[PDB]
């Protein structure tokens, strides 16, 4: 099944690109890259040091200050951004397998991902020439004013294991059409894609040090990345410690941070949604990406009126999902993505039960042997939980859902809104102006109406509260890698002698 | 000459205003506000604790979930600011005058700062029923996608001493326009017109608690104020230093943060500039305010040809600086802010003097006998420095220039660089173009082209570099304090059925 | 009343108050009793010559057109405080002059305020764009400056109002402007220019011609110097005007008014939409602009709601728009209120039904008035004149329809575009309705609202441009490209 | 020219290339030789009303419409795509239609392909907005919808270029269009329709229509379907055009060329204000948008300017197109050659000295094509009616000034608003100078410079809107407020 992907890695490369050069790491570690379908070493690759990452920040800054790229017109950039966007698009076949070899998910769901990525590209290649700044109706008589937008500058953007890609795609794109120059580190376990990606830039074609690529969790690599006084933007998407310690760390230069740490994504249901399509969309807020998706919705709020209704009737379609291989084509669900994640999935099943909340189907590793030798996790649904519980407080980036109920529209709304997190989340009614009514008191970066993960270019993404700092995708994404210049000409100066003459 | 002030200070206020209340500190401590002109204690305010600051906080977060301010029309908070305005303006006199005693800056100065905060006030008044958010030309058929602007929430902020008032304003205002609930504390040394402004706030009349003050230094107040979990923006204006805490405060709870650093702001002088009006506008750069505005340019960049007589035509002008009482109208600076500041200052001249730099004129406290009780440093000029030198690279904040030699244009740009600032600085020359090519290339978030100074509300303000992270003042001030979502319906849902049924 | 004791009578041109260029004079009329209140000055073509020319001059001097945006919005603010200051007065003269009830006048007198003060806070806002350019070594921006001199005229239903949509953002941008008012309805307008005069402009920007003098139209439309027509009224008068403005290629907005649909559907909250039915179409008579005269109704519920509509109209109380009981004043002219009786005519000779109403009322007290009764037509189709023409009286139409894809069609079926309504408790549906109409402003669950901070205008016949919100203030900008080359090279492209 | 055997010789209608309604024909001329290369369609105002109608129904389906814009785009960026493949062909194909050197045609080719990229970017980026309402309770949204049906007259000038401006704003926003290149000009339209085929649009979304038939213009300017028209061209046919749309108050875009100032001042570098006085002049043989055929230059260097002016216009290489050596091509035909000539008369009338130039050129290899020399006027003023009036030929005027205020004074004298530029290594006074041009585009120190980032259109006489940036995109949209009341609440006005 995984074969033709296993093909792909002959001619994979397998180091940093630091500078042009595709190059080891300077002590030659490396780490073995696995596939969770079965926990085989499927690809060993370069683990840089503190060094590496010094050298590819040091050659950014190089980069940036030559001009080459960041003083390029904004419709050139647009226009190599433009051919990355059809590379994906060539490439897109190898791509969806090597991601799917990566990181378990079905084939389809990497089609899907590849499509958002040359979409990604192809939407800030054309936004990049739009907007130079702006003038100024200046306060003061014969001065101009007018705003400049530069690029921001250096760059470091760090990408997680869900999903390499496409989050790659978000910090990339808007970097390159703004003239920055960037570093980018790839979650170390999943770098097959953006070593693929980096590859084809390169035919693509940027000046020297402009692009550069640093693999691994080594030792203070994230501290330099974060704490590097070359660097004027961090853009992190990952866990929250790890986005908070990063965020300390971007402190000790006074540097513009972006976060984007996931949620607990509520996707309420009213007893006047459509109901059948309600528990579609559950399933697929619950269980798509196997539960980790950004867009994830692993918390349920009914209303309480068609609650054990709703209830049964999810439970019913979660025992049929199928789970397996994400290039069989039957597969409906793949693995998590670690060891270590499947683990904290399992310990997250024994607080609900000591909470006193049910396992009302799943909740464990399945039989089959052909999944006994990967990191499958049993699809689940946990019931009788209240708002109080960690399980329902605390998020679990797994195939896993809990199901809390609610009476009014007004305990809708205060318990979505009762979390640490904003990212995402969703409304089903037929009752539209309800909908709404709910959509606009939800604390949420994005609120879907009678649906459920959709994401795009055309407009931001990112989190209200612990979920995260600023904003990716859309004009506003753009912003991030540009700085606002304000130069303001005396067309007429004259002494002001205010000093004594 | 002080006394018609301190005729004002018999019915300000004295203590903090916590949700719609003046109370005391919790504890009942104070502290004794003084004048720098004489060193006297003119007042004696609350000095709050760490649980006031706590108080205050969770009032501004009942006042936003309430919605009486947040939810109030655009058109009618724009009303509200423009009232606030008009107060401003209708008691311009006694503002200046308290500004002036607290601060010691001449009365000139404050009249000045009393015009920018009346036109900040009136700008976002006007820019706030402006900008609801945007329709996006969504990518998903039957799908209406748009992005919604709602105030960002609880916001906390910090004003510095130099200056309280202008500070402050550039705070309040966008978030008043855009319906956020705050915070604010001043500088523990200078809390007079912030008190002022307050009693003046509280008589246009806002919901309770949507503006709340605190006053002091106190015990951890600071960490609450950027390390509380239901603030969703810190507001720092002050030292670098307690900014990069303030900042790794504000990651414990992935808070937004905006952050103005001070510079060390060049002006760049060519040898075809307009010659005696970079001499007057190097001493307004370097001595307005005795030299603590935002804007100063201690950094002064001389081509080499003129070097030698633009060194003796300034020290020549610095000679004749009328030090004095801020409200004596002959006046032309005032002293500086503290004794602290003004040992800061004093130790700084050791340094030089130490690194081999020559103080030309000045570097010490003045004789005179009216002069004697307060914090007056003598107007300072320091030749024969380098970029590498302690006195280059780090800013004293006092009114102290330095002044190096530069050859060409490209040798100009490269010094002035070549610092961790990026505030703002002017570039001085009758060659339009090619002052021009040096903005350009500056990493200031303002330039100025023969001049130096000038900020206003209708254009964004703020660092690159160590010096800031955000901006204040113009559309992007008013984006600050809001907040995007992005709110999508899918106008005629139906079934995925990705999963078996 | 005692008001116009103190009112001047002459036009304003040039920084003075001055009469007529041959002292013609025109009677103002009180359409309540049909009483000369108030005789002003009737001008002509030359003065209307002479208030551009002076436009022109006090343009190119650059007093207000070069004055800092933020110092022009404040003033345009002193206007908006002493339209509130004066709202009492103002309103009781625009009652007067137009009939409408005091509380239409006031409504609009908060209007006006909210008007003014949201182009005062527009004013420095926007300075224009830096481009990045895609050619190396040049710098590229766009400049908005103000248009240059405005001609401005303005319709009988809501003079001050159409006026202030007109005058702000002119002001706003720095334009140097000439207004004429209907020649029926000139007080308010005169009143406004009086306080204008106090908050105090360069001689020249603003300038009041008054009447229908000879040509003054076409002086005012086809003049040279003007950079923008700006024209809210009739639509054969506004074609007449595009056609001259064509003379010089000068900019046109136009304002013409339209036939507006007010769509029920059976699912609509029936006594919501009964009470909007009403509004929508006898507010002011039935005169102003976003009137909805079109009735399109389910038939599910089309007896129940021409009974219920019916039934309140004949209860609707006519009389002096003074008088607190009042709910419908009285027609503006002579002329407009036999244009009325015309279309009942032709009504009647297409086989329509006058459900009530159709005539001018018989009592006393409404005698001396321009009074027509509020009036309701049913048993019409579209293919009828009453239909598909509009009058702007106290007259609506009702017809029925099946579906959802039948009502757009019907509503859409007429050459106009203005504004138009839906009612139906399914917003899904009401917002699928709303993006098919051809309309500059729908409304679901209202009728009538418009505001600053939206546009206003119409598709089709309804007009060209539009007014209110950034797309308003932008008519009375124009925008330069400067695009300066920083390192200029010869290219030798004709051998040397 | 092998290339001809394969182009299409019909229009193109509802999906289908056709045939004139009544079989009529069209011979084309190479202005090179004057020989018949092909011969077209010549449409009758029928087959107008048909497209117009096809285009009205194609826009009604939605097929074009209510596509995503992020697919619009990827169709315009297929087009640009299909431009730059086709770049050569398609660069030989203009130089014969139009005469101008295949190095022109080249540019030209460029820019078509950015224009179409730019937009192609532009097409997703900007939906409407939603507004912050006063009024409690209601949701207030702006949307920006496709303005509906749009008919494009293009010049003979650059007639692919200025088709490129027109077509790919409207794809993009989803509007359907009917085009109407130049009828002695129809080359590299047919041939660019044939691309678009190839990347397929919905049926009627773009209509082709060849010829100057009776009252096709008529028909293209007045018909009740059509939302707006989009005119580049004469400014007489402009007017004429204007006053048609007045009919059914139809939205107009019009560029009408312009008379584009080029101001030299003594401190400028000679030698390139020299290179670029006769580039400004010359390129095209002058008949270029963008051409700068009044010349300003400061007194204290004219008489070294003239005489370097002079002594290079005398060095010009006419010659054909396809040539290497080729510096200007011949004028586009004999109507226009003939008034080039009766404005060389109305010179002489006026006492102006003709310094070079003024007539036909005498050599053999020349004889047989359409060719001009080109021309410097000297000794005139601004009161003569070759300095007011613009002839679009290979002629320049020059004129002296004292001061900058002179300058600017001068350069404004003219009913025209297009471009021009300044000339100084002063750049503040140049900015000075700019700042105070009545002109869509002012260059400094450089001239003729156009781009899709940024928009191009005339103050004055010179047109009406916008084209290219996103201005340029705006003309091809309407806005709708769609306000709904989340709350509604009777108002009770009228007695229940
Ligand atoms: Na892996
Ligand atoms: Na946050
Ligand atoms: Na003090
Ligand atoms: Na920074
Ligand atoms: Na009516
Ligand atoms: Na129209
Ligand atoms: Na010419
Ligand atoms: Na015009």
């Amino acid at each position: 099944f995984q074969s033709n992907a296993m093909e792909l890695l002959k001619h994979l490369s397998q180091r940093q690109y630091i500078d042009g050069e595709w190059v080891e790491s300077a002590n030659k570690n490396t780490r073995d890259i696995i596939n969770p379908y079965n926990q085989e070493v499927i690809f060993t690759v370069s683990e840089g040091t503190k060094e590496d990452a010094e050298r590819a920040i040091l050659a950014a800054r190089r980069a940036f200050e030559s001009g080459e790229w960041s003083q390029e017109t904004a419709e050139t950039r647009g226009k190599k951004v433009r051919a990355i966007a059809d590379k994906i698009k060539e490439h897109r076949e190898a791509l969806a397998r090597l991601e799917t070899l990566d990181t378990g998910k079905t084939l389809e769901e990497s089609y899907a991902d590849m499509d958002d990525i040359h979409n990604v590209f192809m939407y800030f290649a054309g936004l990049a020439d739009k907007d130079g700044g702006e003038m100024i109706d200046s306060p003061i008589p014969d001065t101009e004013s007018k705003i400049v937008k530069e690029p921001v500058g250096v760059v470091t953007q760090i990408t997680p294991w869900n999903y390499p890609l496409l989050q790659a795609s978000w910090k990339i794109a808007p970097a390159l059409a703004t003239g920055c120059s960037l570093v980018m580190k790839p979650s170390e376990i999943t770098p097959l894609t953006t070593i693929r990606v980096f590859e084809l830039m390169e035919e693509v074609g940027f000046p020297k040090g402009t692009i550069n690529l640093i693999l691994g969790a080594g030792s203070e690599v994230g501290d330099v990345m974060s704490g590097h006084k070359e660097v004027d933007l961090v853009s992190f998407t990952g866990g929250i410690e790890t986005g908070k310690h990063i965020m300390k760390n971007a402190a000790n230069n006074v540097t513009n941070i972006a976060l984007e740490l996931g949620g607990k994504n509520p996707n309420i249901i009213f007893d006047d949604a459509d109901f059948e399509l309600a528990v579609d969309q559950a399933l697929n807020g619950g269980y798509f990406h196997a539960g980790q998706v950004c867009s994830a919705g692993s918390r349920i709020l009914v209303q309480n009126s068609i609650k054990d209704k709703f209830e049964q009737a999810l439970i019913d379609r979660v025992k049929k999902i199928k789970l397996g291989n994400g290039f069989d084509a039957d597969t409906e669900m793949g693995p998590v993505i670690s060891t270590e994640h499947r683990n904290k999935i399992e310990s997250y099943m024994d607080v609900a039960k000591a909470e006193g909340a049910t396992i009302a189907v799943g909740g464990k590793r399945p039989d089959r042997d052909d999944l006994k030798d990967g990191l499958f996790f049993e699809p689940t649904v946990i019931t009788n939980c209240d708002t109080s519980m960690r399980i329902v407080q605390e998020e679990v980036f797994g195939p896993v859902v809990t199901v809390e109920g609610f009476e009014t529209e007004q305990e809708a709304i205060q318990l979505a809104n009762d979390s640490i997190y904003g990212l995402a989340g969703a409304v089903f009614s037929k009752d539209i102006g309800k909908a709404q009514r709910v959509a606009n008191k939800l604390k949420l970066g994005t609120v879907w109406i009678n649906d459920f993960h959709p994401y795009f270019a055309q407009a931001p993404w990112g989190g209200y509260k612990q979920s995260g700092i600023g904003r990716e995708l859309g004009k506003e994404g753009l912003e991030e890698y540009l700085v606002s210049k304000h130069i303001l000409t005396n067309t007429n100066p004259q002494l002001v002698n205010w000093f004594s003459k």
